[PDB]
């Protein structure tokens, strides 16, 4: 459980905004590319991993699932792969209302940057940071008491 | 000291890796822009706020102390901009140390793909998974305790 994560990916202003999210502590990294595509989805996660002990990715769709850059990816880095299968079905609502909350908060500070990928970076420092712990907080605490 | 970063700029095939290192760990975090200006190096700041709780940063040159944009997402950030004289002598041996055993990585990766972003990101990994603690664990057994 410390080292599982969820990618999500949601769309905004004719873009997709990628977003990692540490099921345990609700913290999430977010980028934004022009589509989604196994190599841009295979670099996010090298990222990730070089930023946080990443066991287990549970992938967005089938088609992050079955790319053969992702899993090289997932070689690469230590990465276990798997299907994001919500066989908890409370897992769809979470991810949804995330989904809603970002879009909400990227509204929020929209006028203060002019390219969407400002945006969704104060976004992410936003929900990261909110707390009566913060999910940065949270994950740092999770990880810790795994270390020790 | 939990809070303090230090940023950093070194060259490779014709572009820019911009580093952030966290002092009391040694952590990084790295991105690769065609060059340095205020505003990529304000957009990498706001980026590292967002992931890790920044106190303090240290600019690696005068221009982006100087820098409006930079100053903005300081200020944006909550994070006090400082300078990056080295008062103690021994910080530039240590950052000059760090920026030649990152190329070193970089070359060791280099043919592992085809674009510079990918290789850097591959020797951060490397760099924050190295032992006998690890940088990424001390990073986060450093803020964990400043926590409780
Ligand atoms: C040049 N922009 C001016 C601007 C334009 C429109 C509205 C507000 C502002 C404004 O000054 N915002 C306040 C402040 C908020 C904290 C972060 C710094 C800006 C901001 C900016 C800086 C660096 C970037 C950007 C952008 C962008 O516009 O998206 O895009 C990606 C590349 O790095
Ligand atoms: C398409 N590339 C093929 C390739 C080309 C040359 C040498 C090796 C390989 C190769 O297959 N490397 C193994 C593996 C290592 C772990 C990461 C995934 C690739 C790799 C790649 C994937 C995603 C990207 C890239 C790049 C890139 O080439 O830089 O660039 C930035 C945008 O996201
Ligand atoms: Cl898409
Ligand atoms: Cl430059």
């Amino acid at each position: 459980s410390p080292g599982i994560w969820q990618l999500d990916c949601t769309h905004l202003e004719g873009k997709v905004i990628l977003v990692a999210v540490h099921v345990a502590s609700g913290y999430i990294e977010a980028e934004v590319i022009p589509a989604e595509t196994g190599q841009e989805t295979a670099y996010f996660l090298l990222k990730l991993a070089g930023r946080w002990p990443v066991k287990t990715v549970h992938t967005d769709n089938g088609s992050n699932f079955t790319s053969t850059t992702v899993k090289a990816a997932c070689w690469w880095a230590g990465i276990k792969q798997e299907d994001g299968i919500p066989y908890n079905p409370q897992s769809q609502g979470v991810i949804e209302s995330m989904n809603k909350e970002l879009k909400k908060i990227i509204g929020q500070v929209r006028d203060q940057a002019e390219h969407l990928k400002t945006a969704v970076q104060m976004a992410v420092f936003i929900h990261n940071h909110k707390r009566g712990y913060s999910a940065g907080e949270r994950i740092v605490d999770i990880i810790a008491t795994d270390i020790q």
